C-alpha cells in the first residue's frame, strides 16, 4: 500500500493532501486546508500499517498536522485517524481530532471532532 | 515548550511515551502500551505548536502511532489530539481516536475513541 | 422545524430512525440497526433545539438508543448527536459514541466513534 | 441499577446532572451545566442498559441536553456516551459530543468531543 497512498488526495471541503508513504510505515508531506484559519502548506507527519490484513481489510493510518507556518499560527492541531481502502474507487476515510491550545478554564471545549473522506480526483 | 515536551511521559494506563520535540515542531520517539495488542516500543511521529500563545494557554499538538513493530502487528493506529500544559504539574492532556483496518462492512465499528493524561511522574 | 423533523429517517448503512419532535424539545421514537447486534426495534428519546436560528444554521439535536429489546442485549448505548437541515434535500447530520459495557480493565476500548447522515428518501 | 444511577450527581466541571432511571430504561432529569452558554436547569432525556452484565461489566447509558430553556438557547445539544459502575465510589464515566446549530459552510466546526465523570459526592 505504500505505492496506493503515496500521491495528493482530496477531501470533500476541498482541502489538498499530499504524502509520501515510506517502506517502514511513515507518513511525511503537506496539508493545505480549504477552510479554517489556514493558508498555504503546513508539515504534516504520520504512520501506517505497512503490512496490512490481505483479507480485503482497509490499512490502518494517521497523521498530524499542527495549524502553524509562515503565514499563520492558528494555535491548534488536527490528528486524522482512519484507513486506506485501495482500487479503482481508491479513499482513505478518516475521523480526525483538532484541538486548539486554550486556558485551563476553556479545556472543555478545546476539541472539535470531524470525519473527512480522502479521494485521488477532485 | 521544545524543552518542557521533550522527555518521557506516563499515562493513567500506565503506557511510556517517548518524545523529542523539534525546533521547528517536530514530534518524534516512541510509545509503549501497558494495554491491548501491543508488545515494546512503537514508532511515533507527530506536531506541534512551536510558537503558542503566551497568555497561559496550552500549546495544541498531536502524534500518531501505528501498531506494527518487530513484535506485534494490531492492524490499526491511534493519533492523540491534545495540549501541553507547562509548569510544576505539567501535563499533556489528550483525546485519541484508534481506527483498526476492517473489511467495508465492518468500517462503522473501526475507530475507538478515549482520552489520556500524560503526566512526568508515573 | 417540529414538522421537519417528525418523520422516518434512513442512513448511509440502511438503519431506519422513526420520530416524533414535540413541540417543547422533545425527541421520541424507536430505531431499527442495519447492521451489529440488534434485531428489530429499540426505543430512543432525546432533545432539539425547538427555536433555532434563522439564518440558515442548523438545528442542533441529539438523541439515545439502549441495544436492549424482547429480542437482544447488546450491553450497549449509542448517542448522535448533530444538526438537522432542512429543505427539498432535508438531512440530519450527527457524529455518534457507542459506549459498550466492560470491565474496569477494558474501558479504555468501551467507545466507538461514527458518523450517520440520515435522509428522507432510502 | 435502576437504584444506582438515580439520584444527583456531579462532575469534575462543577455541573449537576438530576436523573430518575425508569423500570424500563428510561433516563428523565435536569442537567445545570457549570461552564458554556448555559444557566439554571435544562430538560435531559436518554436511555440505559435495564439488564446489565453481572460480570462485573459497567453498564451502557446515554443521554441528551439541547441549549434551550427559559433562560437561554445556545443553539446547541450535547449527548454523553458511557457508563455507570457502581460500588462505594460509584462514578458514571462518559464521552460526550456538544454540536451547535450552524451554516453548512461551518458544519465542519460544528462539533465539541470531550470526556465528563461524574460522581455521587461534590
Ligand atoms: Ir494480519
Ligand atoms: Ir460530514
Ligand atoms: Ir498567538
Ligand atoms: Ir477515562
Ligand atoms: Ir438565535
Ligand atoms: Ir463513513
Ligand atoms: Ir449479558
Ligand atoms: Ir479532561
Amino acid at each position: 500500500d505504500e505505492a496506493g497512498i503515496t500521491g495528493t488526495w482530496y477531501n470533500q471541503l476541498g482541502s489538498t493532501f499530499i504524502v509520501t508513504a515510506g517502506a517502514d510505515g511513515a507518513l511525511t508531506g503537506t496539508y493545505e486546508s480549504a477552510v479554517g484559519n489556514a493558508e498555504s502548506r503546513y508539515v504534516l507527519t504520520g504512520r501506517y500499517d505497512s503490512a496490512p490484513a490481505t483479507d480485503g481489510s482497509g490499512t490502518a493510518l494517521g497523521w498530524t498536522v499542527a495549524w502553524k507556518n509562515n503565514y499563520r499560527n492558528a494555535h491548534s492541531a488536527t490528528t486524522w485517524s482512519g484507513q486506506y481502502v485501495g482500487g479503482a474507487e481508491a479513499r482513505i476515510n478518516t475521523q480526525w481530532l483538532l484541538t486548539a491550545g486554550t486556558t485551563e478554564a476553556n479545556a472543555w471545549k478545546s476539541t472539535l471532532v470531524g470525519h473527512d473522506t480522502f479521494t485521488k480526483v477532485k
